């Protein structure tokens, strides 16, 4: 039976991601709460392009417990509604929430393992997220985090508006994309969650830029300028240019204090800077770090 949208009660607007406000709703028929994604459709062109459907199409094929549920799709006036599963907050609020604290350390183990098994699923089905970032991570209370808000839109050229607030996406973008390369990996996801992995463990994100060149000049400050040595073919990437400054690389003692051998093994991994050597998620998952990983349930309010 088509569900329609006066079949949905607004309760309240819980966030705003890369589409716009998104609303905790009621179904009016079944009493079950869902979140709705409103998506306005612009035919400025000739409408979605083919690659765009398909990328489209393969998301919607996923099925994951760390993968963001969708579950239906609404169409009406120019406009499609995405019913989605209720989940109570994102991680960015949640790190926030625990800020003067900070995440136990087997919390940030577990959502850290999950992430790692919802970005393994993807990449062996030829998806990518493309804009990880705490705000588009979901947790609910029985201590599960889902990937939710993909960068599908702006990276396939879908017609539909975006944003709501503004940007701060530079701050988890991958080298290799600051460096204009050609084709990228799936090891851009990787990045992105190794700088999500420091921030939730420092309290504090890694490398806050304001531009593509500030970004890149934070992560060379920390990990050094990369070379030939580091990283075959830098030197020749689209926008290197021989004139940037030559950091050296910090100690991680310095950079994540609080994490130790393990902790500083897989995020080195996840930071290196060579697309071809940095870890994948698949491995990840069998990294030391995780040999006494567990789901704790977390606290929070509302
Ligand atoms: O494939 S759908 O499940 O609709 C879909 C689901 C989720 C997001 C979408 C974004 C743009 C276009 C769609 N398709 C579309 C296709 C025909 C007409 C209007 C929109 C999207
Ligand atoms: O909303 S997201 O959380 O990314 C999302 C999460 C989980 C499954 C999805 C399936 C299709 C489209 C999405 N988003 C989408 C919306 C508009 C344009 C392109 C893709 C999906
Ligand atoms: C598909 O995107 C979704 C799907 C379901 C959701 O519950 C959310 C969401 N939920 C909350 N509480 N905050 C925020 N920021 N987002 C987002």
């Amino acid at each position: 039976s088509p569900e329609f949208m006066e079949n949905f009660q607004k309760v309240e607007k819980i966030g705003e991601g890369t589409y716009g406000v998104v609303y905790k709703a009621r179904n009016k028929l079944t009493g079950e709460v869902v979140a709705l994604k409103k998506i306005r459709l612009d035919t400025e062109t000739e409408g979605v392009p083919s690659t765009a459907i398909r990328e489209i199409s393969l998301l919607k094929e996923l099925n994951h417990p760390n993968i963001v549920k969708l579950l239906d799709v609404i169409h009406t006036e120019n406009k499609l509604y995405l019913v989605f599963e209720f989940l109570h907050q994102d991680l960015k609020k949640f790190m926030d929430a625990s800020a003067l604290t900070g995440i136990p350390l087997p919390l940030i183990k577990s959502y850290l393992f999950q992430l790692l098994q919802g970005l393994a699923f993807c990449h062996s089905h030829r998806v990518l997220h493309r804009d990880l970032k705490p705000q588009n991570l979901l947790i609910n209370t029985e201590g599960a985090i889902k990937l939710a808000d993909f960068g599908l839109a702006r990276a396939f050229g879908v017609p539909v508006r975006t944003y709501t607030h503004e940007v701060v996406t530079l701050w988890y973008r991958a080298p290799e994309i600051l460096l204009g390369c050609k084709y990228y990996s799936t090891a851009v996801d990787i990045w992105s969650l190794g700088c999500i992995f420091a921030e939730m463990v420092t309290r504090r994100a890694l490398f806050p830029g304001d531009s593509e060149i500030d970004q890149l000049f934070r992560i060379f400050r920390t990990l050094g300028t990369p070379d030939e040595v580091v990283w075959p073919g830098v030197t020749s990437m689209p926008d290197y240019k021989p004139s940037f400054p030559k950091w050296a690389r910090q100690d991680f003692s310095k950079v994540v204090p609080p994490l130790d051998e393990d902790g500083r093994s897989l995020l080195s991994q996840m930071l290196h800077y060579d697309p071809n050597k940095r870890i994948s998620a698949k491995a990840a998952l069998a990294h030391p770090f995780f040999q006494d990983v567990t789901k704790p349930v977390p606290h929070l309010r509302l």
